[PDB]
């Protein structure tokens, strides 16, 4: 959890691919804001659970 | 829904018998106070999923 200056931080191997959505989204209608890129050219997301 | 003053209240039949727990708790370990009688015995309990 490597705790540096702020609230913990984390660092995982591939546990979490259907995951995403609960934890993102805390509330049961909650929506989150991504960055999504494929290599030197970025797109701006947004994703719901 | 019967608004009355604030945050919509409502009233509905015999259709929970388990969805209790998702309701009281739409975190994945919220626990909400709660009061228990049998009729004459206030008793005070914690309900949790």
């Amino acid at each position: 959890y490597n705790k540096d200056t702020n609230s913990y931080s984390a660092a995982s191997d591939d546990i979490s691919s259907a995951n995403l959505a609960a934890f993102l989204n805390p509330q049961a209608r909650d929506t989150t804001k991504a960055t999504v890129t494929i290599g030197g050219k970025d797109q701006d997301v947004n994703i719901d659970k």
